[PDB]
C-alpha cells in the first residue's frame, strides 16, 4: 500500500480513471482527479474519495488536448499534493471510421489526447520524480497498442505510440527509482465501449446484450469484460515494491486478445 | 491473499522457486516444493514454510526432465494438497556455448526441463483445475522468451517455446476460471547467474562484482538485479482477482531489457 | 518488375527515399519524387530518373507536415502519373533530447511528418487503389517502431504509431488487392544519421569513423550499416507478386538490432 | 539470382519445401531435396529439377527427427553439392488436440522435427558457411511462431522455439556474411492444412470448400491462402544481396493474421 503517496490520474471523472483513483485512494494515496462531466457529479466523486478513504483529493479541470494546459495541470497538481509520486496517464477518446473517411479533426483530437498528452504530462512530472529519486508513470494504452482492428486508425496509431513512449521514458530513467509501464486492457464496459456495443446492435438488429456478446466474441477469448477494478489493482501492483524492476513494458489484461 | 489455496512450485528447493513458494505460503497457500539439493537443507526449507507461515508444506522429489515422472509428480502433489489451485512451472537449467559447439545432450536436457516439463505439468494439472472452475498456471520464462542472446540457443528456444505454450494454454481454457501467464525476468542473482558472472570474471580478469556490473550493463538498463522476492510478488499478483482477465500474456520484470 | 506501375515516394530528394525512387524506376515504374533541397540538385535527380531508366518522373514540392498539403500532393501525384499503384511514405525527421527537455515544437513536427503524413497520404491514396483493385502502401518505419532508445521520445512514438497504422491499413483493405507493410531499418548512413555520428564524435573526442563504429556497436550486431539500395530492393520485393499475401507486417532490415 | 549457389531444403518432397527447391533451382542453385513419399514421385521431382532448370539435384533420405541422422544428412548434402550456401529448414508435422489429451509421443515428435531438427541442421551447416564467409539459413516457422491457436500446443511451442533459435543463430553469426531468418506463413493449402479443412468440414457438416473458407475467415483477413510459390519467392529474396543486413527476424506472409 501507498500511504503518504501523491497520485495524479488524468481522465478520472469516470470510467477506468475513476476506478484508478479509487484504488489509489484506498491504498492510502492523496489523489488529483481530472476530466469532464457534470460539476455536481465530479464534486461528489472528489468528496467521496476523502470521506470514504481518509485521503486528500483535488479536482483540476484541464483539457489535456492542449500541451501547455497539460504541463500547467501537472504543475498545479504537484502544488496541490505537495509532490507527485504516481502519474496515471489515462484520459482518452475513440472514433471509428475507415481511413479514407476518417475525419482529419478526429485524427488530430485522438493524437492530441491519447498520445501527445502522455508526452506532455510525463515531461512535466519527470523532474519532480527525478529530484526525489522515486516515481511511477503508468500509461493506459490498450490491446490496440500491440495489435490493430479495422476502423481505428487514429486510436491504434496513438496507442502504439504510447507503448513506444513508455519504453523511452523507462530507458531514460532506468535505475533512477522511476519506472514507466503501459497497462494494455482489452474490452472494459465503460461508455467508450457502450457506444460501440450500441453501434453493433443497430448494424445487426439485435438487443444490446447480444451485441455485447458479439463484441467480446470477436476479440476477447475469455468472453468476459475486463473490469475497471481489476485495472485499478494492476495500477496498485505497478506502484508496489515488487514492481521496482518492472519498467518499459506492457501489462496486458485482455482476456486472451493478444495471445492469438 | 490466498488462504485455503493449494500451490505447487517446481524447482523450489532454491533460487527463484523457493522465493515463489515462500510468498505463496505467506499469502496463506499450502505448498508442494520440488527440486534437488542436500536433504537436510530441503527439509529445513519445508519445515520452515510450516513453522513461519502456518501452512502445510510437502517436498516431492521428481526429476522433471522425465515426462511420466512429471505427470506422476502432479498427481502426487494434488493428492498431498487435497487439490491443486496454482501451478508454478519454474524448474530450469542453463548451458552456454555457440550453436556449432552446443552439446546435443545439453540441448536435449534444456528442452526436456525448460520446455517439455511445462507441457507435461500443465497437462496433468489442467483437469483438476477444469473440474473446480478455477486455476492459475504461472510459467517462469525469461526475457529470453522474447529476445535472444548469443550462446544460448537451447535456452532461448525453450523459453520462446514456453511463451507459446502459455498462450495456447490460456486460449484453450479461456473463460473457464483458469488463467495461464509467463513471468519473464531479467537477471536475478541466483546460482544460475552466478556461474555466468564467474565466467565473465575469468574471461575479463576482473573481480566478481565488476563482472556482475558488466553482466547487468550489457542487458539490463536499470543496472540492478531483479530479486526473487519481487518475482514472488508478481506470482501473488497473478494469483489475485485483479488478474482474473490477465491470461495468455507475459509479465516482464527485466529492468528495461526488452524495452530496447 | 514493375513496368507500367505508377509510384510516389515521399521525401525522395535524398537519402533512403531517393534510393527507393531509383529502384522503382529501374524496375520500370514512373515516379513522383518529393522533398526539400537545392532546386538544381532536385531537377538533376528528376531528369536522371528519366534519362537512365526511361520512365517518366515528376517532382512535386509539398511540405507534408501539413495535412491538406499532403492530401493535395497525392491528388497532384495521381494526376501527373495517370494513376497511383505504389505509395512509399518515407519522409521523416529526427531530433534527440531527453523527454523533459524535448522541445514541444519538435515533438509536434516529428508527429506531424513522421506519423500524421503517413495517415493523410494513405487516406488520399486508398480510394484510387480501391477502385483499381491493386495497390501497395510501403511505410518506412524503423527499428524504433518496435523498440526504443533514449532521447528519441517523439521519433519512437511516431514510428510505433506508423507500425500500428500499417496494421490498420492492411486490415481495412484485406483481400482487396492492396497490401500495406512497414520496412523497419536499422542504421543507414544518411545525413539523418551522420548528424548523430558527429554528435557522438564530439561527446567522446574521437574521429568520425570511430564514432560510426561506436554507433553501430551499441545497436546493430552486424557492425555494418544497412544501405539505401538494400531498402530499395525490399520495396521492390514488397511490390512483387510474391508479396501479395504479405500485409500488415514489418520487414526489419536491421543487422540484428531487434533480435536481441 | 543464385547461379552457382548450393542449397539444401529439408522436407522438399512435397508442399512448401518442394516449391522452395523449385524456386531456388530456377534461380540457378543446385539443390538437395529430402523427405518422405513414393520413390517414383520423389525421383520424378529430382529429375525434373535437373531437366527443367539445368541444375544438379540430389535426394537424400533422412528422418530428421533423429539428431545424428540430421547432422549426417547435412554432411552428405554438402559432400554432394561440393559446399553449402543456403539451408532451408522446412520439414514439419502437425497434430491437433487439447493439451490434456495431447499425445506425449506427438509432443515429442513435433518438438523433434519442428524444433530440434532446425538446431541440429543449423549446427552442422554453420561451420561450412563460417569458413566461406557467406551463408543463408532460412527457417520455416509459422504465424504460430508469433501467436497461438487452440489445440496446437506442441506446434506453437516448437514454432516459437524456431523463432528464438533463429535470433540466436543470427546474433552468433552477425557480421560473418551469414544471415538467419524465419519465414512465418499463414495458411497454405498443402496436405498439412487439407487435413484440418477436412476435419472442420466433418465437425460442421459442410462441403470442403465451405470449410476452407471458414478456416481462412477465422485467422487470415485476406480470405486467401498464401501460396507455396510466394514463399519460394520470399526465400529467393532472403538469399539476395538486398537481404545482406536482414538477419534475426521474421518475415510474415500471412494475409494479415498477425496484424490483429
Ligand atoms: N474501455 C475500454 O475498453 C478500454 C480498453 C483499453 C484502453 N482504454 C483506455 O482507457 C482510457 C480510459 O477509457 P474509458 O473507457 O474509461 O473512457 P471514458 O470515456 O469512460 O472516460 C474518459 C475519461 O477521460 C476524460 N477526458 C476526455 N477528454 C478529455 C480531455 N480532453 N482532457 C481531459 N480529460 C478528458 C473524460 O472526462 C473521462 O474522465 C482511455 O485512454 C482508453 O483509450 C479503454
Ligand atoms: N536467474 C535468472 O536470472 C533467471 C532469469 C529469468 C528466468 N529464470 C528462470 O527461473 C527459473 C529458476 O531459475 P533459478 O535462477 O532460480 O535457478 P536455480 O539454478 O537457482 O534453481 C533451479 C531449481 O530447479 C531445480 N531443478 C533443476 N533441475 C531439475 C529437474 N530436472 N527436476 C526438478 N527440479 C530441477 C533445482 O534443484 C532448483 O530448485 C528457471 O526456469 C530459469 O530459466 C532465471
Ligand atoms: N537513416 C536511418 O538510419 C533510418 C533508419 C530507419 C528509418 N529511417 C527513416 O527513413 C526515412 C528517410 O530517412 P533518411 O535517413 O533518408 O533521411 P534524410 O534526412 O536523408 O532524408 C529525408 C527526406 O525527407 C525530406 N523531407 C524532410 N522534411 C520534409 C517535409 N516536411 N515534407 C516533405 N519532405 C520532407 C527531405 O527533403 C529528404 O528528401 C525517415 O522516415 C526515417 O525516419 C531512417
Ligand atoms: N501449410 C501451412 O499452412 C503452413 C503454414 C506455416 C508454416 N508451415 C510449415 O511449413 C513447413 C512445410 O509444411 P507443409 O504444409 O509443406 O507440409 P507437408 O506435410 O505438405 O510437407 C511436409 C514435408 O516434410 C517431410 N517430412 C515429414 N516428416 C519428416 C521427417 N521426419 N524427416 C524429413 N522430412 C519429413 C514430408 O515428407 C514433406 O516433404 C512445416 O514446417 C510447416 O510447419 C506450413
Ligand atoms: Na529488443
Ligand atoms: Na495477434
Amino acid at each position: 500500500m501507498l500511504k503518504g503517496k501523491k497520485a495524479v490520474v488524468t481522465g478520472s471523472t469516470s470510467g477506468i480513471g475513476l476506478a484508478m483513483a479509487t484504488e489509489l485512494a484506498k491504498a492510502g494515496a492523496d489523489v488529483v482527479i481530472n476530466g469532464f462531466g457534470q460539476p455536481e457529479d465530479i464534486e461528489r466523486e472528489r468528496s467521496t474519495l476523502e470521506s470514504k478513504f481518509g485521503v486528500k483529493a483535488y479536482y483540476l479541470n484541464a483539457d489535456l488536448s492542449d500541451a501547455q494546459a497539460t504541463r500547467d495541470f501537472i504543475a498545479k497538481a504537484a502544488e496541490a499534493l505537495g509532490g507527485l509520486d504516481i502519474l496515471v496517464n489515462n484520459a482518452g477518446i475513440q472514433h471509428t471510421a475507415p481511413i479514407e473517411e476518417f475525419p482529419v479533426d478526429k485524427w488530430n483530437a485522438i493524437i492530441a489526447l491519447n498520445l501527445s498528452a502522455v508526452f506532455h504530462g510525463t515531461a512535466a512530472a519527470l523532474p519532480i520524480m527525478q529530484k526525489q529519486g522515486w516515481g511511477r508513470i503508468i500509461n493506459i494504452a490498450s490491446a490496440h497498442g500491440l495489435v490493430a482492428s479495422v476502423n481505428k486508425s487514429a486510436y491504434v496509431a496513438a496507442k502504439h505510440g504510447v507503448v513506444g513512449l513508455t519504453k523511452v521514458t523507462a530507458l531514460e530513467n532506468a535505475g533512477k527509482g522511476i519506472t514507466c509501464n503501459a497497462i494494455c486492457p482489452g474490452w472494459v464496459r465503460t461508455p467508450l465501449v457502450e457506444k460501440q456495443i450500441e453501434a453493433i446492435s443497430q448494424q445487426k438488429g439485435i438487443d444490446i446484450e447480444a451485441a455485447a456478446r458479439e463484441l467480446l466474441a470477436e476479440k476477447q477469448p475469455s468472453l468476459q469484460f475486463v473490469t475497471p477494478e481489476q485495472l485499478g489493482g494492476a495500477a496498485v501492483f505497478l506502484s508496489s515494491a515488487a514492481a521496482d524492476q518492472m519498467t518499459g513494458t506492457t501489462l496486458s489484461l485482455d482476456g486472451g486478445w493478444t495471445a492469438r
